[PDB]
C-alpha cells in the first residue's frame, strides 16, 4: 500500500461504463491524478461488496503491478483507493471500450458512422499494440493473456494494453483458459515466454481482420488444443491484407525461437506506421534506443 492511493473524497462517479470481473466499472473525475491538471476524467474499477475478501486482494495487486508499468502504450494506473470503501482503482480513461468490441460494433452486420479499418489503419493498430508487448517484455514481463478483449482503445483511436489479469513475472486458477490464444508450448507444457505473447498477438491481428470473430470456430478448445500442438493454424481472412496475413504465419511458427521478437515485429512495420510514432511509441524511445 501507500503513496499510489489517493483521497476517495478526490474521485466522484459520473456513469456508469459497464460490468467488469470484480466489479461494475465506472466514469468519472479525479482530482489531481495528472501533472498539470487540476481535474481528469477517469475509468473508476470497483468490486462487487460480494468478495469482501479473497478477492479484494487480488484486485488490488492486478493494478499493484501497473504501478511498475508507464508506457504511452498501456492504459495508465492514475491510483488506487484499497483501505476505504468500495475498494477502487482509477486508471486512464479509454472512451472507447475494449479492441474486441470496438472491432464488433465495426461490422455490418449490427448497423453506422465507422468504416472497418484500412490495411493503414491495421498496421497502426498492430504497431501500437507491438509497443507496449515490446515494454512489457522490456522490462522482463509475460502477458499470458493477449487477446482483443484486453486491449483497450481511445478517444482518439489509440489502442493500448489495459488488462493485466494473467500477467505475471517471468519469474488456483479460477475461469476458463485462452485456449484459443495460446501457443502450441503453452498448452502443452503450461510453458509462458514473451514468444508465447508473440503467438498471441498474432491471434489478435486474425482477429482484426475479422473484426473480433471467433478463433477456430467448430472446434471446441479441446480440438484446438489437439489441433493447435499438431500444427494446425488458422486460415487466411476474407480479403485479408497479403501483408498481415504474412506477419500473422510468422507469429505462428510452431519453434518458439523462431518467431520474431516484439521489437522485430515493430521495425518490419515501422516504415507503414504513422508519422507521430517515432515520438511516443517505446521503440524509439531513448529507454530503449
Ligand atoms: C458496457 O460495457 C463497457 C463499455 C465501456 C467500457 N467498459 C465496459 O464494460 C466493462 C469502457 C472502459 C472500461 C475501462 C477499464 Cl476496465 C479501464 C480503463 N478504461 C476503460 N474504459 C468504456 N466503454 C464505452
Amino acid at each position: 500500500p501507500d503513496e499510489w492511493e489517493v483521497a476517495r473524497e478526490k474521485i466522484t462517479m459520473s456513469r456508469e461504463l459497464g460490468q467488469g470481473s470484480f466489479g461494475m466499472v465506472y466514469e468519472g473525475v479525479a482530482k489531481g491524478v495528472v501533472k498539470d491538471e487540476p481535474e481528469t476524467r477517469v475509468a473508476i474499477k470497483t468490486v462487487n461488496e460480494a468478495a469482501s475478501m479473497r478477492e479484494r486482494i487480488e484486485f488490488l495487486n492486478e493494478a499493484s503491478v501497473m504501478k511498475e508499468f508507464n508506457c504511452h502504450h498501456v492504459v495508465r494506473l492514475l491510483g488506487v483507493v484499497s483501505q476505504g470503501q468500495p475498494t477502487l482503482v482509477i486508471m486512464e480513461l479509454m472512451t472507447r471500450g475494449d479492441l474486441k468490441s470496438y472491432l464488433r460494433s465495426l461490422r455490418p452486420e449490427m448497423e453506422p458512422v465507422l468504416a472497418p479499418p484500412s490495411l493503414s489503419k491495421m498496421i497502426q493498430m498492430a504497431g501500437e499494440i507491438a509497443d507496449g508487448m515490446a515494454y512489457l517484455n522490456a522490462n522482463k514481463f509475460v502477458h499470458r493473456d493477449l487477446a482483443a478483449r484486453n486491449c483497450m482503445v481511445a478517444e482518439d483511436f489509440t489502442v493500448k494494453i489495459g488488462d493485466f489479469g494473467m500477467t505475471r513475472d517471468i519469474y488456483g486458477g479460477k475461469g476458463l483458459l485462452p485456449v484459443r490464444w495460446m501457443s502450441p508450448e503453452s498448452l502443452k507444457d503450461g510453458v509462458f515466454t514473451t514468444y508465447s505473447d508473440v503467438w498471441s498477438f498474432g491471434v489478435v491481428l486474425w482477429e482484426i481482420a475479422t473484426l473480433a470473430e471467433q478463433p477456430y470456430q467448430g472446434l471446441s478448445n479441446e480440438q484446438v488444443l489437439r489441433f493447435v500442438m499438431e500444427g494446425g493454424l488458422l486460415d487466411k481472412p476474407d480479403n485479408c491484407p497479403d501483408m498481415l496475413f504474412e506477419l500473422m504465419r510468422m507469429c505462428w511458427q510452431y519453434n518458439p525461437k523462431m518467431r520474431p521478437s516484439f521489437l522485430e515485429i515493430i521495425s518490419s512495420i515501422k516504415e507503414e506506421m504513422e508519422p507521430g510514432f517515432r515520438e511516443v511509441s517505446f521503440y524509439y524511445s531513448e529507454e530503449n534506443k
